[PDB]
């Protein structure tokens, strides 16, 4: 006795940074082969409402000389779902629903390097945020220290402010003042501290992927999934999917 929400999140990032493994780990909350194609997961998970949860899985990136023709086919797939869901508003005859194959989320996996973003990433994410809400996230956050992730949270945050990275939630959207709030306290995670979960309570050897003080990963979840998630998607349709039909 309950309606079905889609919801689409991509994960992307650089080549061995947990991607594939939080994608499981986010799912089993409810050896992984090297990625070499983009595959699709869809799970339906009941939080009273059920959802129906699809996570994109990416083949990493910045392992080759030239890198242009790794962030071309990220951007072929986000605009073939932008592609996909135009032809069904244009098509008259259509008396049904229209699924909603679009990626409404997108988390990109930054490498605890401990310093400034690296020109690529920089670069990366500006494209994405273009044309999709992203969310930033240091990748393998177990790797760092507790003094060091503080640090290099400021230090991204500074980058994404000084390359004007928009990143969700944008601050030219908050509506009121309980707005504001509550999306200030996802800026100030940004970017989010996760961990992988390996094997199994979801551990690393230990550390507890969902526990709030070890790692961000239990936050990022929920907000994402209940908190934040219809916000998302309203974002994702009136402002980033309009500017690709007016494009088009
Ligand atoms: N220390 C640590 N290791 C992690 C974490 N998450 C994943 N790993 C390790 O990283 C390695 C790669 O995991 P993987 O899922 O392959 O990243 P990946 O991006 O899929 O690799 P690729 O798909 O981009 S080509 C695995 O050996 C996994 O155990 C994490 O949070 N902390
Ligand atoms: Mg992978």
């Amino acid at each position: 006795m309950k309606q079905g929400f889609e919801f689409n999140i991509m994960v992307v990032g650089q080549s061995g940074l947990g991607k594939s493994t939080l994608i499981n780990t986010l799912f089993k909350s409810k050896r992984i082969p090297k990625t070499i194609e983009i595959k699709s997961i869809t799970h339906d998970i009941e939080e009273g409402v059920r959802m129906k949860l699809t996570v994109i899985d990416t083949p990493g990136f910045g392992d080759h000389i030239n890198n242009e023709n790794c962030w071309q086919p990220i951007m072929k797939f986000i605009n073939d779902q932008y592609e996909k869901y135009l032809q069904e508003e244009v098509n008259i005859n259509r008396k049904k629903r229209i699924p909603d194959t679009r990626v409404h989320c997108c988390l990109y996996f930054i490498p605890a390097t401990g310093h400034s973003l690296r020109p690529l990433d920089i670069e990366f994410m500006k494209r994405l945020s273009k044309v999709v809400n992203i969310v930033p996230v240091i990748a393998k956050a177990d790797t760092l220290t507790l003094e060091e992730r503080v640090h290099f949270k400021q230090r991204i945050t500074a980058d994404l402010l000084s390359n004007g990275i928009d990143v969700y939630p944008q601050k030219e959207f908050d509506e009121d003042s309980e707005d504001r709030l509550v999306n200030e306290k996802f800026r100030e995670m940004i970017p989010f501290a996760v961990v992988g979960s390996d094997h199994e309570i979801l551990g690393r050897k230990t550390i507890e992927v969902e526990n709030t003080t070890h790692c961000e990963f239990a936050y990022l979840r929920d907000l994402l999934i209940r908190t934040h998630m219809q916000n998302i998607k309203d974002i994702t349709s009136s402002i980033h999917f309009e500017a690709y039909r007016v494009k088009r």
